[PDB]
């Protein structure tokens, strides 16, 4: 009865330390480890639900499930309701609830699936009907549901997971009896700890290259415990069991499939893939400006200039000092003169001790009731940055009415052109308020996961405390999501064009609305490899406007680690520097020449890449796709790339492989099966000084390892055969590189084929998709011509000039170069690399065909 493979057992005492007479006394079994695995764990016989009453509906299934002897959990509900409904083909969703009381809730014809049904003990069994693998089996542990203790297990198909971000954690996280704990936390990114988000969704890898997803529709704080055998654990703290799992069968589909339940991610503003700088410590609008002097006389691009706290009064939202900002509004005007845009930081919580009537956030605040409130219906008071704070409730819908007042009244004295919402966890300096927290099962629950502080109050807010929709208990991991859904309307309904949210704080969903940046990461060779993971996690999740600050937040960068980030930093989605308050200078032009002319170098590739990015977003929005992604989402039939997490892909076609380590020149990265033009081929002009030439032209792959030459001014990007990639000419500003002339990128197979597209708008309007404000245009390589397929074109795209075409992997010189049956004026054909360089005056909006032979 107690002969469970060690690997199997699913622990009876996850809520307390366990003597063995109290381990039996629960009826569990006690086996001490011979070396965690749990001590105290479930016999096969440990009381479980009965399913009772199993149903068809037209939907799918309903059942009853009882519960007759009570666990060691308080509160127990004896009686639930099962409900399965087969939505798509690629979609099942199952829920079990209390029928008795509504409890918190979060605000060949065939499906790729079969469900069917444990009797005693109760399980949902899901198959994959294309081969018949168990993708989901409920019934290898007990079913609890407590009013705050859900606990669901099942067996996993293999030992490779990925997903329940945010934290610092290889791509494929560990089976190990692993504890994941999803509680929003302000704390600097270390391994086994709750960060800022809470996404309660993984994607499991099967043998042979299928996945699936699951997606538990949960806020409450939960552990998930991964186990050798392998299997899975959710245990929640409140709220009810919503689950989906998506069938894929390709990892892609799989994330395509949770972004149709969660949201498409949102379409940024073309600025915003451009060069952000910020750092706590440019204390005046004069030390602003001369940021920008800086970058512009050492030739660094920066689309958005940004402040921290020291733009405010005494550290308050919506003010402005009147000493070193006391021309804020003029200095912003000027970056729009010069075509730039301004970001700056706004905190949740409200200072609330100034003199009533002489700070309208919190004076209107206190009015509309928008306030998170305590047990005698005040204003919940903690202290951040301007001292006492009282927190906005972000479910209240009067909140959200008093947010989009105060950002646009704001934004008549200072046009902003975007929010960075930081400390939405949110983040508190003290336990729960500076009156402490009452003692009640909120604040106290029988079960705490293992989040750090050992206490859901530990930096942030009461449990207890009331919102407009639920407790902060049930509502906490959403706290930031809720903001950021608040700001993204306010922005909207300010500036009338497309809203830039950064966001600390996320839930499941978040990329609907914000981006993301990792936080408070240090400046080291270890956070530096951490990031590549947890961008690639954010994209997985939806949220592919990410990434980490470039060079490192906390400590001092060194010149070599600020160029390798500087380097990988111009792949994240999402590029922004920015330091802390006692940092030395990391902006581009702090540097040495040589480090200087590398940074250049790396920020002008990511702007003449800028059309790409922005098409990769343009797919993100419209089909759910990620746009920084692993090589097993685009390989996944190759087991080789499954652990590979410190080299990405922008969309299906660029592969970068970074240095990661101070003293290295040259990386061993994975290239799977196919030809990989090196990126140093395709010509690229820049305004400044670039680093001076030096490697092989073509990597000829079977799927296998390859070192490569990195310098100090090097990072290997590749080009992957078959693929066509749009380019546009420098600019300092995106305003200055988007009315330059395009290019085209051309990597032949092996047969001479090759496809790409662009997508154009006018790259920050809203609603474009809908009232069909864009060009799309299809690049077609065949039999040794290029041609362009009009899908659409408008205004917005119209007058594009193609004015250079470089094609990779043409085997020999050609005697002649046509374009529209003309000789061109000017082509080079170098021997060696096998380029072909072709000048060209044509449109993107006009059917063309250029020839060679
Ligand atoms: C819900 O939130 C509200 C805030 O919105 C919070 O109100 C606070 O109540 C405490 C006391 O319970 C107040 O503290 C007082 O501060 C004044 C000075 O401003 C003092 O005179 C008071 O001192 C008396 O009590 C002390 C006990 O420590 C004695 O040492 C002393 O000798 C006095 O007898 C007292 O410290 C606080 O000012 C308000 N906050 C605000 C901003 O009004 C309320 O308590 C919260 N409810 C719960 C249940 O947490
Ligand atoms: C879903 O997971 C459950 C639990 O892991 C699996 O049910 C378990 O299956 C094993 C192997 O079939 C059972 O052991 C066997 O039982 C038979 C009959 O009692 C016995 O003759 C064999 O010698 C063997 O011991 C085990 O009892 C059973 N557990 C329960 C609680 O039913 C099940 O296989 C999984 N379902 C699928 C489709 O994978
Ligand atoms: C499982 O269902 C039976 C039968 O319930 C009836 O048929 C169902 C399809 C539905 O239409 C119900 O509303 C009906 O009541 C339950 O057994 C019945 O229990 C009720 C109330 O105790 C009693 O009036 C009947 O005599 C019972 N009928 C029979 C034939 O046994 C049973 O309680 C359900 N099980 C659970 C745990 O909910
Ligand atoms: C980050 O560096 C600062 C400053 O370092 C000093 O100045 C630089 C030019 C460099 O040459 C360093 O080697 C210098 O030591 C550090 O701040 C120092 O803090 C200590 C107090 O702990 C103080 O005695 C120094 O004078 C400070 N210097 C200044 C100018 O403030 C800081 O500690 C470094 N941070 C980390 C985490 O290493
Ligand atoms: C922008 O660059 C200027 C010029 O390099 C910097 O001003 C110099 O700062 C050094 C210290 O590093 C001083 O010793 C010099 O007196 C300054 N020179 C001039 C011409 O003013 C300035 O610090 C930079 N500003 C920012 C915000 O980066
Ligand atoms: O707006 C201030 C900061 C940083 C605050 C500090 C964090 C560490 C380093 C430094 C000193 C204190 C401890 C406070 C700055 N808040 C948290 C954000 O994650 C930072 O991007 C932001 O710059
Ligand atoms: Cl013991
Ligand atoms: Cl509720
Ligand atoms: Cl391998
Ligand atoms: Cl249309």
């Amino acid at each position: 009865q107690c002969d469970v493979p060690p690997n199997s057992r699913f622990d009876c005492a996850p809520d307390k330390a366990i003597t063995q007479e109290q381990c039996e006394a629960r009826g569990c079994c006690y086996i001490p480890a011979k070396q965690g695995q749990p001590w105290c764990f479930f016999p096969p016989s440990y009381p479980s639900y009965k399913l009772e009453n199993l149903s068809s509906s037209e939907m799918g299934y309903t059942a009853t499930l009882t519960r007759t002897t009570p666990t060691f959990f308080p509160k127990d509900i004896l009686t639930l309701r099962l409900d399965v409904m087969m939505e798509t083909e690629n979609r099942l969703h199952f829920t079990i609830k209390d029928p008795a009381n509504r409890r918190y809730e979060v605000p060949a014809p065939s499906p790729l699936y079969s469900v069917e049904f444990s009797e005693e003990p109760f399980g949902v069994i899901v198959h994959r009907q294309l081969d018949g693998r168990v993708l989901l089996n409920t019934t290898v542990a007990p079913l609890f549901f407590a009013d705050q203790f859900l606990q669901l297990s099942t067996s996993l198909p293999s030992q490779y997971i990925t997903g329940l971000a945010e934290h610092l954690s290889p791509l494929m996280l560990s089976t190990s009896w692993t504890r994941i704990t999803l509680w929003n936390r302000d704390l600097a990114p270390t391994p086994g700890a709750n960060l800022y988000g809470s996404h309660p969704f993984y994607l499991a890898l099967e043998d042979g290259g299928s996945a699936h997803g699951v997606f538990l529709l949960n806020s409450n704080a939960m552990d998930v415990v991964l186990q050798p055998s392998p299997a899975l654990s959710w245990r929640s703290t409140g709220g009810i069991l919503d689950v989906y799992i998506f069938l894929g069968p390709e990892p892609k589909s799989v994330v395509q499939q949770y972004l149709d339940v969660v949201g498409y991610p949102f379409m940024p503003p073309y600025w915003g893939l451009g060069f952000h700088l910020c750092r706590w410590g440019y204390s005046s609008t004069a030390i602003t400006r001369q940021v920008v002097e800086n970058m512009t006389r050492a030739h660094f691009p920066l689309d958005v200039q940004w402040n921290d706290l020291d733009y405010m009064d005494s550290r308050r939202d919506f003010t402005f000092n009147k000493d070193g900002f006391r021309d804020f509004p003029a200095m912003v005007q000027e970056l729009h003169q010069g075509g730039r845009r301004y970001m700056m930081i706004v905190d949740p919580a409200i200072s609330s001790s100034g003199p009533a009537g002489s700070y309208r956030p919190y004076d209107e605040g206190l009015r509309r009731g928008v306030f998170i409130t305590n047990e005698t219906g005040q204003p919940l008071i903690g202290k951040v940055w301007p001292g006492s704070t009282a927190f906005p409730d972000f479910t209240n819908p009067t909140a959200l009415a008093w947010w989009e007042d105060m950002v646009a009244e704001f934004h008549d004295q200072v046009p902003f052109d975007g929010m960075w919402i930081d400390m939405n966890e949110p983040s508190n300096f003290i336990r729960g308020s500076e009156d402490g927290c009452p003692n009640n099962e909120l604040e106290n629950p029988p079960y705490v996961p293992g989040v750090v502080g050992g206490t859901l109050q530990a930096a942030t807010i009461c449990a207890s405390s009331h919102q407009f929709l639920s407790t902060h208990y049930n509502l906490h991991n959403l706290y930031g999501l809720t903001e950021a859904i608040a700001s993204h309307r306010a922005l909207v309904k300010a500036r009338g064009t497309r809203p830039f949210v950064i966001s600390r704080s996320t839930f499941a969903g978040h990329g609907r609305y914000a981006g993301h940046w990792t936080g408070d990461v240090w400046s080291s060779w270890e956070q530096l490899a951490s990031s590549v993971p947890e961008i690639l996690q954010f994209n997985l999740l939806g949220v592919p406007l990410v990434g980490a600050d470039v060079c490192g937040f906390l400590g001092n960068t060194s010149e070599e680690l600020c160029v390798r980030w500087t380097q990988l930093g111009a792949f994240y989605p999402f590029m922004r520097n920015h330091n802390s308050l006692l940092s030395l200078p990391q902006e581009p032009y702090s540097f040495s020449e040589p480090a200087q002319q590398a940074m250049r170098k790396a920020l002008t590739l990511r702007y003449a890449l800028l059309p790409h990015l922005y098409t990769l977003f343009h797919q993100a929005h419209v089909a759910g796709e990620t746009v920084a992604r692993p090589l097993f989402l685009e390989f996944p039939k190759d087991s080789s790339t499954w652990t590979v997490d410190h080299q990405l892909l922008w969309g299906e076609a660029l592969l970068i492989t970074p240095v990661l380590q101070a003293g290295k020149a040259e990386v061993t990265g994975y290239f799977p099966l196919g030809t990989w033009y090196d990126l140093q081929t395709v010509p690229i002009e820049a305004l400044g000084s670039l680093p001076p030439p030096p490697r092989e032209p073509a990597i000829h792959s079977e799927g296998q390892w390859v070192t490569l030459p990195a310098p100090l001014d090097t990072i290997n990007v590749h080009l992957r055969a078959g693929y066509i990639i749009p380019l546009q000419g420098p600019g300092l500003t995106t305003t200055e590189s988007r009315q330059q002339p395009m290019a085209l990128a051309v990597a032949l197979t092996k047969g001479g084929e090759a496809r790409g597209e662009l997508f154009w708008d006018d790259g920050e309007s809203l609603e474009v998709l809908e009232r069909g404000a864009y060009t799309q245009v299809i690049f077609l390589a065949r039999n040794n011509t290029i041609v362009n397929e009009l899908v659409r074109v408008t205004s917005e795209g119209a007058g594009l000039q193609l004015q250079k075409v470089t094609v990779l992997g043409v085997a020999t010189a050609p005697q002649q170069v046509l374009s529209n049956g003309v000789p061109v004026s000017n082509f080079t054909y170098s021997p060696d690399t096998k380029v072909l360089d072709i000048c060209v005056s044509l449109l993107m909006g006009e059917q063309f065909l250029v020839s060679w032979c």
